[PDB]
């Protein structure tokens, strides 16, 4: 149920291979719509600011989460507590308004059943789910100026999301790792979902790309195998585009 | 023993307070002339490349040194093994040519006595020493286009060395932590030296700054008290400049 999708500027797919229509947890790729919310509302200033400190009681699953994070470091080490700091500040009403206006996947931010912690846990392998097709559509709106955000919100989001170049092409992307909410795809499987979503630009020309890796955990991180495979197969799509 | 120096565009000091003329180990601030050597020669490609891996046998004093380092990560966590990778690649002859043409402090790259390891250990509290005055003079040449490097070498160096802004001004800076000689042959006085060197910029207008903190070691580094003090005392100098 893995997938490699390549879409144009508008977000229209032209090459989709595998399970490109099934909805999956967005995991840390939801940091893309969050970077826009954060810059549009004013929570996030730029790439360096705000530098929020780690507090006792914040999730410390990865050692790189244990220090002061900036929006640049947030994107890099997928610091979940920095995303919760942003959402708690926005409020559940604004969060939902943004997720609705962004038309983000299933738009379900109710979270886990019972405990109504949707505000800080919706993207964390629960209520929210996006299909690789929908992700490309979303990415296509932010790259086309279709989302209700400013140029500088798009530029700050781009900067913190920037990846190594390919010739004259500017790569912007984000990795994500999540598990399907119990059985919301094809029964209990305990399979990792790797995500490598983003776009590539070279003046006028732009190209969206979405890739998923479905695997049993072991030796390689699902999302790092996704990032690798995109960088392998990208130059041909760029060449095809020119 | 400590010092707070503010210089103009050319590198000419206009305010110097404390020991601004004594030569001190440059420590990790030598990563500024190294970023220029690396970009001029072609060892360093940009801010993302090369992403060199950590190898068994490389100094692992700080945990942040233990992974794959890029030139952006090199500057931030002061990764010394990434500087040695660059110098080993340049050769001692080119290294010396650059240190001479840059007129960097005492220009002594002989290293520790007996050991012969000047190539990878010269700036690491040994042979090499620069005075806060000389540092400002050097910084003034790179900011004025006086050094024999390209515009893009200066821009890549600026990018990896960037800091949070102040009211429209662009801050570029580097922290350093070293130790002086106690006179016993080549000893270590245990008077930890903190450094915060760099420049501020708003269109035509530029301003160099050099600061040292001399203190007995503690839980945290002397250089973080230097960076803090520069950001406190900089807006007045910028206001004075306008």
């Amino acid at each position: 149920t893995g997938c490699m999708l390549f879409a144009d500027g508008s977000g229209k797919p032209f090459s989709a291979q595998g399970d490109c229509a099934s909805q999956l947890p967005p995991a840390s790729t939801f940091k893309i719509p969050l970077a826009l919310m954060g810059y549009d509302s004013g929570f996030l200033v730029d790439e360096q600011l705000p530098a929020l400190p780690f507090k006792a009681g914040d999730p410390d699953f990865l050692p790189e989460w244990k220090q002061t994070t900036t929006p640049s470091r947030w994107m890099t080490y997928s610091v979940i507590w920095y995303s919760q700091r942003l959402t708690e500040w926005l409020g559940a009403a604004r969060f939902q308004q943004y997720v609705d206006r962004f038309d983000y996947g299933n738009r379900d931010l109710s979270g886990n059943p019972g405990k109504h912690d949707g505000l800080t846990q919706a993207w964390l392998s629960s209520s929210l789910a996006i299909s690789p097709q929908e992700q490309a559509r979303f990415l296509g709106k932010l790259v086309s100026g279709k989302l209700p955000v400013s140029a500088q919100t798009l530029q700050h989001t781009a900067n913190i999301l920037r990846q190594p170049d390919i010739d004259g092409w500017q790569i912007h992307g984000k990795t994500g790792t999540g598990y399907p909410k119990l059985l919301d795809g094809s029964l209990d499987r305990d399979q990792q979902i790797g995500w490598f979503v983003g776009w590539a630009s070279k003046q006028d020309q732009k190209l969206i790309f979405v890739h998923t890796v479905i695997q049993k955990p072991g030796k390689q991180f699902a999302s790092l195998r996704a990032r690798e495979e995109v960088f392998a197969a990208l130059p041909e799509q760029l060449k095809k585009l020119v």
